[PDB]
């Protein structure tokens, strides 16, 4: 039973960790658009379909290696995906595209006990991503473990909001008020890392990458033994809910200050914790091809009082400390170029605990 | 609830019934070399990435129209996948493919109670095959169905047996005996038609097309409720078990008298009835690229005692006449070049019924 994981806390013991290896800037169409700040536009315009930047990419390796060796001086398992070339163009008979990396296990899998789930994606240059941990995958299910693959979409132009706001214009909050992103309803679809898991209770953001339909799908595949919440933020450009709603306790969760919850009540009523982390430090002029600065709060918990966090942030890391839980510190600057922090560059397969509910 | 189907003969209330056009001979690649008559080696050499004889399609389609009319007459609703042009060439990051069609719905579809279920596949020409059915899918989703898709193979070289006896060598039996095929046990697949459902009990053959990994996946996917048994007969070429082992009542059995079953006696202890069918009167000049003449007894129950049988193969009509079975005769002599009777040719999605035990 190498697959057992409830929540984003109990004692991790094995951990799939991504890899930089030949990842590539993906092809600048609609939905990549949508998620890209004014600022790279050129760089995307440019580089679509080439590898990012090589010396960059060395330098995020190093930084990921080391990641690893700490970890399992942490008594972790590591386990990593396939090396493969991103740049191969491939054809659907509804599109073609080059594809990104196998950097982010959170954006593609998730463990719902003893079941692996590989997500469908939304973004065409993501379609062939689980092909990186198809060894992995197959090696858990030998041993055991459920294997679901939700279905996956044609990402037809009907999937794309084709007119969408994206050049500029923010009332993408208006239509974010309406559960409006640059994906229609057309078929199911969705990231892992939309879904943060707290026991019987998963909580599912409506995203640019995620729609209605992927988390009904959802809902009702994991129906009736865990409950599927949706839940909403003040966010223009929503992608992923770990560096905006990150739980790392039994009800104790990260709250990003700039893009509070619409339901805050719910959980204010249940009595957790909403801590809000304080600002990023990173520099303005390192590159965040991918995402926010908000990579800060994207931490991952190797225990209840054991938290795997940024050694640049300081600020975080003291209100850790204030909490009295250790801090684990590793640098990954270089890593964060590609989109993500410790949550997002890892899948934790197994923690050492049970199914139970913290929503009461 | 559209969707509600747990075994071959509960009263028919709706089916999915195949379309043959723009079926495309698939390339001669070893999997499709593996299912080919030495008879129809050069028509495959020649026609490989081409249409089948548009002329034959033409009469094809004619006899499924009147197919659908007839159970239209019976009370049943009748569902047709998009029309598709199954020419266009696609290409995965680990092989590249024209087609095949979507004339055979049981060979990607099997319902399982509330549950629709596609198949991964084994062929490279069937890889995007799904693309036909999701409008219906999606359909019965929004209706409230289940829809899952078992784990689409990656259909690499290791998947196929590269040096497999296929030129001819019937040495394919010691090696069937073995449990060994043209397809490896490097990653799940298999083909719907390899199922066939009694309630809470369905069977599945290891074929060329079904490993025991894909037979696993489904043995793990539908447990604890539905219990997978594997059987198997003696055939150097197995590829679905509807032509072999076709269920048609409740302890009803038609049985192949060229393809016997190992474990017979599995069947006889439970006091079920096994009927051998006579043979079929196709004519050998006939085309029949994709199967053996044994389609005659790949009949569909529109219920208990209603069959909807092959017009030309009156002595299986008469069979069935003898034992109280209403014959519904429909002639489809053309679309049987494609590879499937009347069991091939549609998917039962509800049937009037519940969930039983049949095997006591
Ligand atoms: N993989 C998590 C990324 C989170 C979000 N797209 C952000 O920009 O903060
Ligand atoms: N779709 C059922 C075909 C059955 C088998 N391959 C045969 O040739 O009899």
């Amino acid at each position: 039973c190498p697959v057992s994981s409830y929540n984003e806390w109990d004692p991790l013991e094995e951990v799939i960790v991504g890899r930089a290896e030949n990842a590539c800037v993906p092809p600048f169409t609609i939905e990549v658009k949508a998620n890209t700040y004014e600022k790279y536009w050129p760089f995307y315009q440019k580089q679509g379909g080439h590898y990012f930047p090589k010396d960059h990419l060395k330098k995020a390796v190093a930084e990921i290696e080391e990641m690893c060796n700490i970890l399992k001086t942490e008594g972790v398992t590591v386990r990593r995906p396939d090396p493969i070339d991103w740049s191969l163009k491939y054809k659907t008979p509804d599109f073609e595209s080059t594809g990104l990396y196998s950097a982010m296990p959170r954006d593609i899998l998730i463990v719902v006990g003893n079941e692996i789930i590989e997500a469908p994606m939304a973004w065409r240059s993501r379609f062939f991503e689980y092909r990186a941990y198809r060894s992995i995958i197959k090696d858990y299910f030998h041993r055991g473990a459920k294997w679901t693959t939700a279905p996956k979409p044609t990402m037809a132009d009907e999937l794309y909001n084709q007119d969408y706001p994206i050049h500029s214009v923010e009332d993408r909050h208006k239509l974010a008020a309406q559960g409006k992103f640059v994906t229609t309803e057309f078929e199911p679809c969705f990231d892992a890392a939309d879904f943060i898991r707290a026991g019987r209770d998963i909580f599912a953001q409506r995203s640019q990458v995620t729609n209605y339909l992927g988390i009904e799908w959802m809902r009702r595949h994991l129906a009736p033994d865990y409950r599927v919440h949706i839940i909403s933020f003040k966010d223009p450009n929503p992608m992923h809910i770990d560096a905006t709603f990150n739980i790392i306790g039994p009800g104790i969760v990260l709250s990003n200050p700039d893009r509070p919850c619409h339901q805050i009540d719910l959980f204010k009523k249940a009595g957790w914790t909403i801590i809000t982390p304080p600002t990023p430090i990173i520099p303005d002029d390192h590159p965040l091809w991918m995402s926010s600065k908000w990579l800060s709060m994207n931490v991952l918990m190797l225990d209840e009082k054991r938290v795997m966090v940024d050694a640049n942030e300081v600020p975080i890391q003291k209100m850790f400390e204030k909490l009295g839980i250790t801090t684990i510190k590793v640098n990954i600057r270089n890593a964060n170029s590609l989109g993500g922090g410790f949550h997002c560059w890892t899948c934790d397969v197994r923690r050492r605990g049970t199914l139970q509910s913290y929503l009461d």
